[PDB]
C-alpha cells in the first residue's frame, strides 16, 4: 500500500519486514489502531469540558466508567509509544514521550489517594489536571496528518468540501474550549461579584442552559460577531475576554485565509486558461492585427483546444517509452485500421513511425500544399475532408484514413499539385527526417510509398523522372516476390479506389 | 456551436445526430428549455418563503395558481428527466432521478386528500413539504453551470463585476431563506413565551414589517454586523442563531475569497509585467552594474516590450503553418511593399523568407555591425534610420525598407564597413544558415544580391575577389536572361539612388 | 515621452502630429487640462453632500460661486468631449457623450427660470438635479486610470502604500456618499416620525455636530463594526440601512482582496527562492542523502546565489546583441585588463571570446580537473585562488586574472595535471567547440596559446609531441613577425613570473 | 558570516577590512549593539504611554531613572549614528540624522530649566515631547528587517508561526497607541462633560482598572468586534473614534492578507503536486482515452514520483561539474558496488559513464525490448527483477545490478530477444551516442562488453557475424595482456553465474 510505496518494491518491503521481525510504524495493527486512539482522545478531549463544568458533583457510573476507560486508553497508548530498540526508546523519553506519559494518567486515583491521607480547591484541582491531560493534541495531529497523508490523497478528486468541514470542526473545537475557560474561569473564583452568573441567574437555571449561554458569548467572541456586553463589572472578565478575543481573531482569519486558498485552488484551470488567452490576445494587439485576424485566431484557438490547455510535448516527453507507445497507438487506432498498407506490415514498423506523429489542425479554406514550393513534412488526414487541384486536372478530395505530401519527402523536389482545407480538419505530420530515418531501413515501405506515389503520379499526368528509374532499378532488383507484388497490387488498387472517391 | 466543437466536426455532428435518431443533451429543445426550468425553479425557490410567512391562510387564486404552476413544471421536469434508453433510465432513477421526483410533488392535492378522509399541525405539515419540494436546487446549480460553460466563455473579456453579482444575489438567496427559517421556528413552536414576536408585536404589525424586521436580522447575522439582541429569552432561539451566524460566516468568508480571486485574476498583466521587470533589475543588481547601465538597460526593455509582455517564440511556434506565416505576411507588408526585389518574385521565395526574420530593437548610437568583425546575420530595417560610415569614406545613411550585412553571407569574409543606429531602430535579423539554407535553391535571389553588393562595394571603393569572380562565372554561364538582366539593372538603379539618398 | 513611445519613434510621432494638424486626445493641452478637470470634479463631488445637507438654504455667494464655477468647468469639460471629425463626434455623442452632457448643466438656472413661471418640493428636486450631475465619474475613472498608465508605471519602485492610500480615499468617499445618503432620506421625507434625528435632536444641534452623527452610523455600516441602532422605529430606514449596509460588505471585502493583493505582490522575490530552495531539498530528500550531502549542498546555494534568483542565460539570451555584448565586457573588466595577452590583441578578439564564457563557482578541496580524465572546457579563475597538483612535481598556486584548461583544448589528448580549489573560487568557463570557433580564424591568439602551453609544460616536465609539431611548424612557417615574437616573449616571462608566484 | 557572504570571500573581506581601518555597518560592535538598542526602544514605546497616562504625577526614582537611561541609549545611538567620512557624515544629517537626533532629547532637562526661569500645560507638554521621542520606530524597522535577512533565513524552515506573532505583536502595540491616545485625549482636555470617565468614574477607580477599560475599547474597536457605546457625548471623541475605526481595519485586513500569505505559501508542494495531476488527467481525459488507461497512467505516475514533484533535469544542470558528478556516484554505489567490471576498471570510466545515465521506470508486464526492433539505449538494472525470453529457448531472470541491451548498441543490428518487466522495476538507460562517445576512447570497456556478449549470444545460440569477427580481430591483434585477459574471464564467468541464478 502507501507504506510499500514509500519503501520501496515488493521484495524491498519483504525485506524491510523480515530485518524488523529479525513495533515498526508501518504497521497494520499501529495503522488501524491510531483511528481507535484518535476517537478516544476526541471523545476526552469532548467530554472534560462537560465535567469541568459539572464539577464532577455527580461523577456517577456513567461518567467515572468513562474517565476510567480514557485514561486506560491514554495509557495504553503511552505504553505503545514506549517501545538499538532500548536507545530510541531512550530518546523518545528525553524528547517528547516522558511530557505524554505524564499528561496520561488517571488523576482520580491521586485525589482518591491525597484524600484518604478543602472541597472546592480539591474539585479546581481535578479540573485542572484533567484539563491537562488532553495534551495528546500533538499525537493527536500527527495522527490526523497521517491520515490526510495516507487517504486524503487517494483520490483528491470528489470535489467536496472536506477541508472546510476540517476547519468547521476545529473552530468548534476551539468555540467549546473558549466557552469551557469562560464558564470555569468564573467558577475557579466562585463568582462572588455580580457578573455574568449573578446577572441571569445561570446558576439556578438547568445546566443546559448555562451551557447555551457560555456557547453562545464563545461563538460571538470567537466570530466577529460582537453580541458582547458593553463591559464587565469584574476585573479578571475583562482579561479573559481580550483573550477569548485574540483567539476568536487569529481562528477567523485563518478560516478566511483557508477558504481563499480553497477558492484559489478550485478554479485554477479556467485561470491559466484565462492566463493564456489574454496573453495571446494582448500580443497579436501589440502588433496591432486587424479584427478579423483576432476573430480567426480565436477561432483557431477555441477549436484546437477544445477550452483546455496541456503541455502536450512535454507530458508526451516525461512518459516512459512503453506508455507513450502504446498511448500513440490507441490515439489513432482508426488510421491503422483504416489505410491497408499499416495493417498488412510489421507492427514493429506501424509503432515505430506513428511514435514521430505531430498534431496539427486547419481552418477551411486555408492552403496547407502551394504547388511549387519546398515540401518539409509528410500529412495523415485524422479527420477530415481535404481537396487536391491543379490546374487543367479538375479537382479530387481525400477522406479520412488517408494521407498526401509523399512526392517531395520521395524525390527531394518541390511540390506538384496544391492542397486545401474545405473544413475543420483534423491531421498527423511527419517530419522529412524522421521519415526519412524511419523508412530508410524497411524498404518494403519505401517500395509501397513508392508504387502509390507512381499511380498517383500517373492519376495527374506529370511523371517524375527521379521515381520512374527508382521503380525501374527496383524492378530489375532481386526484390520481386510474389506476396510483395500482391499486397502492392491490392494497395494500389485500393488507393486508386479511394482517389476516385 | 458549443455542443458541435465538443462533439467534433459538422460531419461528425451529423452523424452523432443521425445515430441519435436511428432527447440527448445536447439537443436545443432541451438546451432552451433549461433556462425555462430554472426561471420557474428561482419563482419557486423565491415564493415558498413568502408562502411558508403566510402560512398559507389566504392562499387565493394568485397564490393557488402560482403553487399549481409551479408544481406542474416541476413534474414536467421531472418526465422529461426521467427520459439502452430504458437501463440509462433505470440507472438515473437509482442514483438521482427518484429523488428529485420526490421532491417534485404537488403537496396541495395530498393534503386535501388527507383532509377530505389540527389545522395548525396540517400548515405546518403542508409548509414542511414546500420546503422539501425546493430540493431541485441540484438541477439548477447543474443547469447553471451548464449556461456559465456554454456562456460566460464566450466572451469573457467584458470586464464587468458578473461573478459578483452571481455571490451578490447567492448572498441574498441565503439570507431570504435564513429570514423565513428565523420567522418560522417561532411560528412552528407558535411562539408562546416573550420572544422577539411578542417583545416587537410583530404579530399585530403588517406582514411587510415583520418581514423587514425579520430579515434584518437575517442580514445582520448574515453579515458580520452585530446589530443582534444581547440574548435570548427562550431556549431553541439561541440555537438556531448559533445555525445562522455559522452558515453567514461560511458566506462571508466565501465571498471574501472570491472577492481576492477575482483581485488577483484582474490585475494578472500587471502583476507579471512588474514581477519580470523586479527579476531582471534584481539580477542586474547582484552583479552590481553602474547606475547608467540600469537607466540604459531600463529603456531598452521600456522600448522593446510596450509595457508588455509575451513570449513571442512560443506563441509564434505554438500556430500551424498557414495561420503563422500569413501573420508574418502581414507584419512585414511595408518591407515586401516597399523594396522592389520582394514585388518582382516569387511570393513563394518571399514567404519563404519571411518565415524566418527576427525581430531586433537597437538603442540609438549603439555599434550594430563593427569593421573587421565576423558576420553572422543579416539586418532588414523594417523603422528607423541608421548610419553607414567607413574612413576615408565621409558616411551615408539608410532608411527604411532597406537592408544591410550581406557581404559577409555572402563573401564568408568579415564585415567591411561599420553601422551605427542614429535613432530608435526595428530591425529583422536573419541568421546565416537559414539565409543560406532559403536563398541556395533559388538562385536568382543569389544573383540580384551579389549585383546590388558588386554595386555598393564599388560604392565604397573596396574590391572583393570572390564576389568579382562569382560575378564573373555568372556572366559567363548560361543564366543571362533578358527579363532577369533587365530587373537586376532596374533593383541595381533603385538601390543605388536609395544609398544615394 | 509616453504617447511617442506608446506611437512609435520621433518620426512617426512627428508624421502622425502633421497628419492630426493637415485635439487629439494624446495632446500635451489635454494631457495638462485633465488633471484640472478632474480636481473639479472631486471638488463637486465633495461639496454636493454638503450643499444637500445644508438644502441650499443659505447658498450665499461663497457657495453660489462655487457651484457656478463646477458648472462652468462641466460645460467646458462637455464642449471639449464633443470635438472624419464630425462623423467621430456623433459616434461619441450617441455612445456617452449625450448623457454627461446632460448630466453636466447649470440647473439652478432652470430652478430658477420654472420658479419664475412647494419649496420643499423646489429643494428636493435641486438636491436631486444636483446628485445626478455627478455622472461624471465615469470620465473621472478613465483620467485616473490614464494618470495611472502615465505616471504609476514611470517608477514602480517606491516601497510605499499609494494604491492603500487609493482605496482609503475610495472607502472614505463612499462613506460620506453613504452618510449624505443616510441624512438626506430622513431630510427627503421630512422625518415626521421620531427616528435618529428627533432621537438625538439634531435638528436643533449644529450642522457640524449632525454631520459628525451621520457620518459616524455610515462609518459603523460601512465597515464590519455594528454600533447601529438595535433596530429602526420608522419604515423606510430599514431598507436603507440594508442599502448600506451592502454597500460596505462589497466596499470591506474589496479593500481585504486589495490588501492581500497588495501583500502577496509585496513579498514576492523571498516567496520564489523559498520555493526554489524546498524544490530542491525535497528533491534531494526523494534519493535520501546523507545530511552532509544536505548542507554542502545548502552552502553551495547560498554560495552561488547571495540569496538571490535569476535566469541568468534566459535574461542574456533576451538582450540584444550590443547590450549584451557590453555588459559581458564591464562584467569581466578585471580579466581582461590583468592578464596581458587580452590587453595586446585586437579587441574584436577580446569580445568574440568573451562573449561565451560562463560563470562557475567552486567550494574549497572541490577537485576541478583530475589527471588522465578527458578534458571538455577551459577555466578563467575571475576571483580566488587554485591549486595545481603533479606527482614528484611539489604544487604551485594560481591566482586571480589566470587561467588553465588548455593542454586538453589545445592538443586534444588528456588532462595532465590535476587541479583543486582551497577557497571559494568563481570560474569562468568556455566550452571546447566554442573555444576552436574563435580561436581557428585568430591564429595569432592560438600561437600564443601554443607557446605558453609550451612554456608551462616544460614547468612541469612533460614534453607533448602534438604540441613540440605544431611549434617547430609555425616557427618553420612565415609567421615570425619580429613585433608579435616580442609580444608572445613578454607574454611567456609574465606567466612565467605569475606561475612562480 | 552573512556580511562575508555579500562582500565576496575571505580575501576580499579582510581587503576590505584593511581598507576600512586604512565604524562600517557590517561589523561585529554594531551587529551586536543593534539589538540592544533595539531593546531600549522597544522598553521605551511600551513605557511612554504609561507614563502619559500617569501624567508623570509620582515619577520617582524607578520611572525616572529608566527615563534617563532610555534617553542616554538615545542619544548614544544618535551620536553612533552621526559618525570621505565627513561628507558621508553631512549627507545623513541633511538625509535623516538631523531629524533622528531632534528625537532623541532628554525632554525632562529642558523642561525643569523652562519651569526654573500652567502644571496641566506644563504635564501635556512632557507627554508630547515623550510621544515625539518615539520617532526611533524607522531606526528599529530598519534593525528588524536586517535581523530578518541575516536569521530568518538562516534556517526558515521551522514550520513555526513565527510570522504571525510578528503581526500579532505589531497588533498588540497599535492597540496599545490607540489606548494611550484615547485615554490621553480626555486628559489633554481635562474631560470636563460627562464622556466615559465620568460615565464609569474610571478616574476614581485604580489606574490599572482604567487602563483595562482603555484597552478594551482598544481593541473592541482595533478588532472587527463592535461592542462600542451607542454614541458619544461629546465633539472630539467622535473623530478620535473614526482614527481608531480606521486604525484598527487597516490593521485587520493587514493581518488577514498576512494570514492567507501564510497559508497559501505553508500548502505549496501540496498545490503545485494537485496542478500537476489535474493538468495531466485533463489532458488524458481531452483525448478521451479508457478508464484503465487511466488508472494505469495514475499508478505509474504515483510510483515514479513517490507524491513528489522535481525538474530533475533542470536541477541537475544547474549543479557544477564535481556536485552533479559526485551525487551521481552516491546515487548509484549499489550498481558500481555489484557489477564486477566496474569495479576492475579506472574510476575515471566508471564516473564518465554514470554521468549520462537517465533514470526510468517500468510497470510490472510491460515490454521493454521486442524482439526485431531497432535498439537506441542501454538499460541498467538497478532495482527490481526482469525476465528475458526468446522461442525455443525457455526463458530466464536478470536481477539487480545487471544489464542487458548491449548487443544492438555494440553490432548496430536489431534486437535480438525480449525483455519483460515482471515487477516494478527502476532502470538506468545509457543513450546510444552518449554510450559510443563515452566507450570509444576506452577499448578496454569495449573488449570486455563484447566478451560477455559473445558468452551470452552464445548462451541464446544465435552468432553475430560482426561480433565473431571483431573478436577475431581483437584476439591477432596485440591487445592481449594476461591481467586483462584474467580479468575478462573472471568477469565472464561471473555474468554466467548470474545469469544462471
Ligand atoms: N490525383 C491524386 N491522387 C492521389 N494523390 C495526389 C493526387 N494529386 C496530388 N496528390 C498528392 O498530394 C501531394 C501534394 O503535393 P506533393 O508534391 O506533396 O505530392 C502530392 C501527392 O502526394
Ligand atoms: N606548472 C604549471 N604552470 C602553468 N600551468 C600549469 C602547470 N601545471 C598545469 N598547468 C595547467 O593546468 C592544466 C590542468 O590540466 P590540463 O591537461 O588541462 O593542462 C594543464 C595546464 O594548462
Amino acid at each position: 500500500k502507501f507504506s510499500l510505496r514509500m519503501f520501496g518494491s515488493q521484495k524491498a518491503v519483504e525485506k524491510e519486514q523480515e530485518r524488523v521481525k529479525t513495533i515498526h510504524p508501518y504497521s497494520d495493527f499501529r495503522f488501524y489502531w491510531d483511528l481507535i486512539m484518535l476517537i478516544m482522545m476526541v471523545g476526552n478531549l469532548v467530554i472534560i469540558p462537560v465535567g469541568i463544568t459539572f464539577f464532577t458533583e455527580q461523577t456517577t457510573t456513567p461518567w467515572i466508567i468513562f474517565n476510567v476507560a480514557s485514561d486506560t486508553v491514554c495509557l495504553l497508548d503511552l505504553i505503545m509509544n514506549f517501545r538499538d530498540p532500548k536507545v530510541i526508546k531512550m530518546n523518545y523519553l528525553k524528547s517528547w514521550f516522558v511530557v505524554d506519559f505524564i499528561s496520561s494518567i488517571p488523576v482520580d486515583y491521586i485525589f482518591l489517594i491525597v484524600e484518604k491521607g478543602r472541597a472546592l480547591r480539591i474539585v479546581r484541582f481535578t479540573k485542572i489536571l484533567c484539563l491537562l491531560r488532553l495534551l495528546r493534541l500533538s499525537r493527536l495531529i500527527r495522527y490526523i496528518h497521517q491520515w490526510e497523508e495516507i487517504f486524503h490523497m487517494t483520490y483528491d478528486l470528489a470535489s467536496a468540501v472536506v477541508r472546510i468541514f476540517n476547519l468547521i470542526g476545529m473552530m468548534l473545537l476551539l468555540a467549546h474550549w473558549d466557552g469551557c475557560l469562560q464558564f470555569l474561569v468564573p467558577l475557579l473564583q466562585d463568582f462572588p461579584p455580580d457578573c455574568w452568573v449573578s446577572l441571569n441567574e445561570m446558576v439556578n437555571d438547568s445546566w443546559g442552559k448555562q451551557y447555551s449561554y457560555a456557547l453562545f458569548k464563545a461563538m460571538s467572541h470567537m466570530l466577529c460577531i460582537g453580541y458582547g456586553a458593553q463591559a464587565p463589572v469584574s476585573m479578571s472578565d475583562l482579561w479573559i475576554t481580550m483573550l477569548s478575543m485574540i483567539v476568536g481573531a487569529t481562528c477567523y482569519a485563518m478560516f478566511v485565509g483557508h477558504a481563499t486558498a480553497l477558492i484559489q485552488s478550485l478554479d485554477s484551470s479556467r485561470r491559466q486558461y484565462q492566463e493564456k488567452y489574454k496573453q495571446v490576445e494582448q500580443y497579436m494587439s501589440f502588433h496591432k492585427l486587424p479584427a478579423d485576424m483576432r476573430q480567426k485566431i480565436h477561432d483557431y484557438y477555441e477549436h484546437r483546444y477544445q477550452g483546455k490547455i496541456f503541455d502536450e510535448e512535454n507530458i508526451l516527453n516525461e512518459l516512459n517509452d512503453p506508455l507513450r507507445e502504446e498511448i500513440v497507438n490507441f490515439n489513432c487506432r482508426k488510421l491503422v485500421a483504416t489505410m491497408p498498407l499499416f495493417a498488412n506490415a510489421d507492427p514493429n514498423f506501424v509503432t515505430a513511425m506513428l511514435s514521430k506523429l505531430r498534431f496539427e489542425v486547419f481552418q477551411p479554406g486555408d492552403y496547407i500544399i502551394r504547388e511549387g514550393a519546398v515540401g518539409k513534412k509528410m500529412y495523415f488526414i485524422q479527420h477530415g475532408v481535404a481537396g487536391v487541384i491543379t490546374k487543367s486536372s479538375k479537382e479530387m478530395k481525400l477522406t479520412d484514413g488517408s494521407y498526401f505530401g509523399e512526392i517531395c519527402l520521395l524525390t527531394k523536389g518541390r511540390r506538384t499539385a496544391s492542397v486545401r482545407a474545405d473544413t475543420y480538419c483534423r491531421l498527423y505530420s511527419l517530419s522529412v527526417d524522421n521519415f526519412n530515418e524511419v523508412l530508410e531501413e524497411y524498404p518494403m515501405m519505401r517500395r509501397a510509398f513508392e508504387t502509390v506515389a507512381i499511380d498517383r503520379l500517373d492519376r495527374i499526368g506529370k511523371k517524375n523522372s527521379i521515381l520512374l528509374q527508382k521503380f525501374q532499378k527496383d524492378l530489375n532488383t532481386g526484390v520481386f516476390n510474389n506476396q510483395e507484388n500482391e499486397i502492392l497490387k491490392q494497395i494500389v488498387k485500393h488507393d486508386r479506389e479511394m482517389v476516385q472517391a
